[PDB]
């Protein structure tokens, strides 16, 4: 193996899945759309206590980023500890939760934790065929570098990093944050990491995504969100196979590093683009997944990627196993 710890930093916002099965006399109380995946409003405050008590759930550690890092971690087998991940949560018990499954998954996490806010949550509503997903961000979206990020002992195992990756759903609490990590891959020529996340990011954040796009090593992204973001920056193109091409002529500051764009495609080929020119990887097929999450899924395939190019593997078995990873979900 010889493989070092903290040799991956993640960070992002920590949300802890709870997942259950529940019925629909359990959905109208709140209404909510079988299968849609929106945020809590002052109205769903109690439908988390409440998913604790009348059903049996499972308790995941949750988010995009934390996701694909323990996937990272997990096709990482050994050693442990190898990926890190810095995120805000509250202190209260479910925050115990989230830091136990964490290290119950050889994830070095270290949280920022704080009062003001309850720790985030993301909730599993499975009526066996749908995904009511309801997402509260609280604590997550406090995040504070001045008191987190910047200190010694936490930014230390920033360093002990020799790849990034941050999901861009971070740029919505702090940007600033994700630049100090992104300015320093640079400085010190490392790689860093990031997603497009949601079409959202690109419409409603291209301030902050295009600050840190010079300092955008490897890009992750999809179809439709690859789609949103050359509507903006206009690239004119439609063809995924050429939006590849325009971002990545994107100015990149530091110029040693010529970037990687990957964009998925859900299921259905992988479109990258390097320095070179822009090749296409078709996908292990797993048909008729009726069950197929889909819906991040995504997060998985960066994950397994990421564990490859931590060892600086070539890039077309970085892709291999973002497809053995996305999914055993
Ligand atoms: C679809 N929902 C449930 C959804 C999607 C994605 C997430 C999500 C995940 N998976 N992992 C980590 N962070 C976030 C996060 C986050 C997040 C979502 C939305 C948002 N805004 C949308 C409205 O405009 C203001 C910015 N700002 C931040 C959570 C909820």
């Amino acid at each position: 193996t010889s493989v070092r710890e903290n040799i991956l930093f993640g960070m992002g916002n920590p949300l802890l899945d709870i997942s259950a099965v529940v019925d629909k006399d359990f959905l109208d109380k709140y209404s909510l759309k079988p299968n849609d995946q929106i945020l809590a409003e002052d109205k769903h405050k109690e439908l988390f206590d409440e998913l604790v008590k009348k059903f049996k759930v499972e308790y995941h550690a949750g988010g995009s980023t934390q996701n694909s890092i323990k996937v990272a971690q997990w096709m990482i087998q050994q050693p442990h500890k190898a990926a890190t991940f810095f995120g805000c949560i509250g202190i209260d018990k479910f925050g115990e939760i989230l830091k136990r499954k964490a290290a119950e998954a050889h994830v070095d996490a270290h949280y920022y934790e704080q009062n003001e806010q309850p720790t985030g949550t993301c909730a599993a509503c499975i009526t066996g065929d749908n995904r009511s997903l309801i997402a509260n961000l609280a604590a997550a979206n406090c995040y504070k570098k001045e008191k987190h990020l910047d200190l010694e002992k936490n930014w230390m195992l920033v360093e002990k990093a020799r790849v990034c990756y941050i999901a861009g759903f971070f740029l919505t609490v702090s940007p600033e944050s994700v630049l100090k990590v992104a300015h320093h891959a640079s400085e010190n020529n490392r790689i860093f990491t990031l997603n497009l996340s949601a079409p959202f990011i690109s419409q409603f954040y291209k301030e902050s995504l295009m600050k840190v796009m010079p300092y955008v090593d490897i890009l992750f992204g999809n179809e439709t969100e690859a789609a949103t973001f050359a509507r903006e920056q206009g690239f004119e193109t439609k063809d995924i196979k050429e939006i590849a091409k325009k971002t990545q002529a994107l100015p990149k500051m530091n110029s040693k590093r010529q970037r990687i764009v990957i964009f998925t495609q859900g299921r259905d080929d992988t479109i990258m683009a390097t320095e070179s020119e822009v090749t296409a990887f078709a996908v292990l097929d797993q048909d008729q997944k009726e069950i197929i999450d889909t819906n991040g899924a995504g997060d998985a395939f960066v994950g397994g990627f990421l564990s490859q190019l931590v060892s600086d593997k070539p890039l077309t078995e970085c892709i291999r196993a973002g497809h053995y990873a996305a999914s055993i979900i």
